[PDB]
């Protein structure tokens, strides 16, 4: 057999049959005589691809594969890799080299020491020494990809490797099984149990990492169990518990200070599935009050090394949530309560609040709709307003990095395809990966498009704002039809310039059979 | 003084006055107080703002200064950087990184290991280890862009130091000048004028560090005097010479046994800024045939030292050009004799042969126009078709990557304002950094877009057909409406269905007082 | 308190009280003040440090804690860290940096990019962005040493940080507690037990990580109840089982035909603790036979990636190995059967066998005593003539690094002060790190070294002959006196020319009170 066809049989035989890419002619050996059996999805940018493979992995839970032109095309994608790096999203990134015969001249299309350009932002990156390594390269990147703590990898494979003979011994990558499903042994298991059982006024802390691992109603037993409440834990790049379960308290600030003044008066906080923590804003003061101390479980070595308090336990969450929420004891103190609904912003005929078009989404969304959010200085009022009951329903950008909600919209959308997908993206964050709404037209992926457009990056205005910066340059983004961009790209486009027109469009895209993209005058 | 006022004053008194950038929290600090004497140019994704920047270094011969955001801007830049690596772009890329308290914990917007995230294609990477050196930081960015052989270079910057104070001793910085414009000595130099000299048969291959430094006009000197052929180098990025004078032979084939076939006879073939050779198709022959002698003058020791053949001198490309054009003797053998014209293709009256695209260009265009080519199937028929009298007037992807010329045209307006700007873009290429058509939008920068539309990935399918690779996926773009695209961002735009419309359209888009795109229908 | 006192405390507060240094001026504001309660081990030169370090390490079974003068030290150590990589080894490796005010001038001293420094051969390796960050950077340093898989880990320190005032938060880093101390969910367990417990002919094989875990009295049980014979992974770094129980069956050779011609016809093989597998030699073939099932149970994800067959279970190997030792099935098949002693090479009055000496060494040697192998031509006769009863009783460079085991022996004889250490030293491979001998004699810590002197790298000379390579160059070593070096460095001196001799100075080596350097005439 021949690389091409021994490569394509491991990527079958390990669970793949998606392949996320821009084509390029390093690329073309490997993509040519593709399998009937796979499937080829174009996006025209390769931050695009790259978005579209992430939210299709995050939603799937499972490794998505990627095929990229060369450095350029590596190097369009590596934003999207710093958000993938952050979400732990398990992503097989593969690049095609020149031919063997050219590289040392560096001819044009080179990937000049390949296996470096896309750190620090990947778990493991390699260029093969022969064209008979390129199976098991391929394994080792699966593999890498697919372990606790999962990431982004990348195999970099000069085109001239993929129609030479394959080791036959290569037949043992096909089946192997590799498991990181495992949990703290027996012993010191029982003393966490104790100390949990033990522990007078608990409270929980869930990161991604919980929602990656379906370990959403694990968790909700759990809180139940210890009659705790339950918060998000800041900077969250996923949901991972039902936001209108009794105990659910929402978003945390993403503050030092703040964090200790909430947790202050909770003895034991348990953290689950998050870093120890995502803090963004300069909010100096103590990690945590007197009297509370902190125990996290995470699937990350790099977690738990930085974390600046608490004891932790380098785990899968998976098997930790379900061992903890079937071993702790039932607590006899009373249930927590819920926290009550929003207000309502008053609203007039004008301009939409971010408030209205929430809740209007919230009232008129099907109950297991996905939620995406690239909306930067509405995530608060976003993540009160939201009931979002399933697991899986809600992705935000993990690094921060603009440009992944329009992408993974479409990506969640084909790995989901019977759940309403609604991304929720400002007008600034909307044009750096404005090319992926073709592919969402070209394959009829029926994501909407909910285009915040108050004209402005309200999120940096707000932060000069904080810092009395005056002068700042560059926070207006005037000028932009969305409608038109959408046009461009084949997809249906709506405006919405008032509450009536936002209920009207509303419900013709969730009626419609195809991708729709709603422009919304927020107010500025 | 803090550091940001001693920042800007090295960045002004090192020539410095415009800041690329697309802005975000950690580079608040910097772009507040915004000197009144510098200009921002934003662009909405960072592989614009990196494409409009490189142009502008290109075409003004200077540095070009950078501001992008963490590691997600940084990372959607890093395409953008591979063309700029192999273009030797002087571009001085800043990045903001998180308060100096709030790296270690890794909070939300750290850019982790930043000096390695834009490895391996940068000359020079850094993170200062303090805020006090920062200026000296910046000043060894400016420099290491700046000396030849010239390039990107990557800062990254913990937002608190700006508001630190500077060591008052930075006031030595600011006027330092740094000089690499040397050439061979004298010695040598004799020998090697006497080697062209003696020759029979010379011929020279140009690249684009001649256009980089304006030595065209010496070339020009040196090859009428040695009356010899001149080529330019493959796969180029530049245009290095007239391409109507009586010497011009056109552009390589970018391989081996083309070469090597094209210098048969010429017994000493001297290359003047380019690598030896950016070849690029496989095509497995000999080097050079017996009888012929390379010679190569380079900016870059990279490039000398993968030569596969001859002998090289690193050396400043405009001293050298200009000794040589000046030592060298008249030689009593006959000039060269000017290639004919192009022929013309037979044009019915529908969709347009990209020849036809060209020689309507050559025919209405001013003489002193710039072009930028990302149509990557038609890029010998431009070469063949267009009369480039003067120096920068044609641009190229240098790594070939995909989504320079668009931004890239725009900065390069904004460096020539005379000079009317046109970029003939294929429809797939279009899409890679549609975005920046809004900041030529928004600051009137009045760059012509001409999008050839064929509804394919054309030199993709070309490719596959050469490798007779039956069912590759991804070759087909269709279902872009360009005009809409353009009509998002703020661009008057135009379509040409057939020749007569295209005369109407560019006729309509040289008067206009914006920028204008036009699609144009070209032959599948 | 300063930086300077925070970190001692984290240091003492998490179980580290020695430094093992050789001293530089960037250092010497680190080791000032140095407290009362530690003990620095100097050595004198950095592959002598480090491999003392590491020896220490491993037989404690905790990290190691190390300072190193700038880049020149810690190169000077980074042979020693390609062995402590691929030992797994904790080690924190800390450097000193010059004064932060003098790094971009890249004063003497400086270590320029010094992260990248150690790379590839580090599992983390930074330098602080501030001095308050350093105490924090430290307890990243201990707990990524520290978490499975363990590994070496760097840290660059500017020598102004120490007497910066510290952060008072970070007290919460003192006594975190961080575990990875996992296995197999236990759903997923009970298949591999029942799969364990069904087969008709299991073999075990064990890696170092067993003896790293102290597993090997769990895996005695474990081989006992599945009658299953064990081997030792090849390449072996330590010894993780009795030597002289019946299901020991050696070391297996380092290649992949031997390897799975020795395990053909056993159906289900099981590896704890070892990568899959260390080959060294090139033996081209079947990575198992038909009939056979491997399974690995590690705790490094690279290697259950990289492992060309077979499934894997990524956990700690300690609490794997008691959980499976306590859940098999007693199996009702036979015991299998001790190996026979080995024979006895016949051996004249003159120059010594190999054989003579290990079979000496056997006789002589308490039974507790802990081996050290660097002689590189008689592993396989080392491992079949010497009865290691007990754990931590064999080390071995794990990269094939020479200039480990000179070092290491007196870190493993500090690490173990009542178990007798000897070294079995080539007489090439003594040299690489000749000088560790002083840390012996000045801290009187009494290992005892055997040089077999053959006056060649004999293991190379046996290679050549493989190859039929003729006029290879530099693999003879004539004209060193060891005992005149063990003078030089202050450790007694014997000579062994004979049995007799041989003998005699092992009697006296074995009850002096100090180290011991004998060097043995062995047969060439
Ligand atoms: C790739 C990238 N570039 C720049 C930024 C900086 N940035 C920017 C530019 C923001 C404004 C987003 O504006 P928007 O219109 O999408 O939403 P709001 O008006 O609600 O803030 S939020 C923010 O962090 C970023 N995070 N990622
Ligand atoms: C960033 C990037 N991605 C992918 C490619 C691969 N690629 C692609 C996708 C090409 C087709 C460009 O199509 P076009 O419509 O712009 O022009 P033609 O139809 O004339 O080829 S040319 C080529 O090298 C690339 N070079 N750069
Ligand atoms: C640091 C280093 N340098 C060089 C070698 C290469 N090498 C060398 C030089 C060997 C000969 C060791 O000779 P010896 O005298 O210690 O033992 P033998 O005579 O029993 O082989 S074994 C081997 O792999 C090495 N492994 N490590
Ligand atoms: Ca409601
Ligand atoms: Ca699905
Ligand atoms: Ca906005
Ligand atoms: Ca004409
Ligand atoms: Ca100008
Ligand atoms: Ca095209
Ligand atoms: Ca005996
Ligand atoms: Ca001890
Ligand atoms: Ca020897
Ligand atoms: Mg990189
Ligand atoms: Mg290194």
């Amino acid at each position: 057999a021949s690389v091409h066809g021994t490569t394509y049989e491991l990527l079958r035989r390990q669970g793949i049959d998606t392949v996320f890419g821009n084509p390029g002619s390093n690329e073309l050996p490997f993509l040519k005589d593709f399998p009937e059996d796979f499937r080829y999805i174009l996006a025209l940018q390769e931050a695009c691809v790259v978005g579209i493979a992430d939210g299709y992995a995050q939603a799937s839970r499972k490794p998505a594969f990627i095929n990229l032109h060369s450095a350029a095309g590596t190097g369009n994608a590596m934003g999207a890799l710093s958000n993938a790096w952050n979400s732990h999203s398990p992503l097989i990134v593969t690049a095609g080299q020149q031919t063997r015969a050219m590289i040392g001249v560096e001819a044009l299309l080179t990937n000049v020491d390949a296996a470096n350009l896309p750190r620090p932002l990947v778990k493991w990156s390699y260029e093969p020494a022969s064209a008979a390594e390129v199976p098991h390269a391929m394994s080792r990147a699966i593999h890498m990809a697919s372990m606790a703590p999962q990431g982004p990898v990348y195999l970099s494979v000069p085109y001239d490797d993929w129609d030479k003979d394959a080791d036959p011994q290569s037949h043992h990558l096909f089946d192997r099984h590799v498991s990181s499903s495992v949990r703290l042994n027996d012993q010191d298991l029982d003393i966490l149990v104790k100390a949990l059982n033990s522990a007078s006024n608990p409270a929980i802390v869930l990161g991604p990492d919980v929602d990656a691992a379906n370990a959403n109603a694990d968790c909700v037993m759990l809180a139940e169990r210890l009659k705790a409440p339950v918060w998000v834990a800041p900077s969250a790049p996923r949901c991972p518990f039902p936001t209108r379960h009794p105990c659910f308290r929402g978003l945390m600030p993403a503050g030092i200070a703040a964090i200790s003044q909430l947790l202050e008066g909770h003895d034991v906080v348990l953290v689950i599935g998050a870093p120890v923590f995502r803090y963004h804003q300069y909010d100096p003061g103590q990690y945590l009050k007197p009297g509370t101390r902190l125990i996290s479980v995470t699937c990350d070595p790099l977690e738990a090394a930085r974390a600046p308090m608490g004891d932790a336990i380098v785990a899968d969450i998976g098997a930790m949530a379900s061992a903890l929420a079937n071993l702790v004891e039932e607590s006899s103190r009373q249930l927590p309560t819920a926290a009550p609904e929003p207000a309502k912003v008053d609203q007039d005929a004008g301009r939409l609040h971010p408030e209205t078009v929430f809740d209007t989404l919230n009232d008129m969304a099907p109950e297991n709709a996905i939620y995406l959010n690239e909306s930067t200085s509405t995530t608060a009022q976003m993540w009160q307003r939201l009931n979002m009951r399933n697991p899986g329903s809600y992705y935000f950008c993990a690094a921060g990095g603009l440009g992944f909600a329009l992408p993974a919209a479409i990506g969640v959308q084909l790995a989901e395809p019977e759940r309403q997908v609604i991304a929720v993206i400002g007008d600034g964050s909307a044009n750096y990966s404005i090319s992926a709404l073709w592919t969402a037209a070209q394959y009829n992926i029926p994501t909407i498009f909910v285009i915040m457009n108050n004209g402005t990056y309200g999120a940096l205005r707000w932060f000069a704002g904080v810092l009395e910066a005056e002068n700042v340059p560059g926070l207006d983004v005037p000028g932009i039809d969305f409608r038109a961009l959408a046009k461009g790209y084949g997809v249906q486009a709506l405006k919405a310039d008032n509450l009536e027109q936002l209920k009207g469009s509303l419900q013709e895209a969730l009626s419609a059979k195809g991708p729709v993209l709603i422009e919304v005058s927020t107010v500025s």
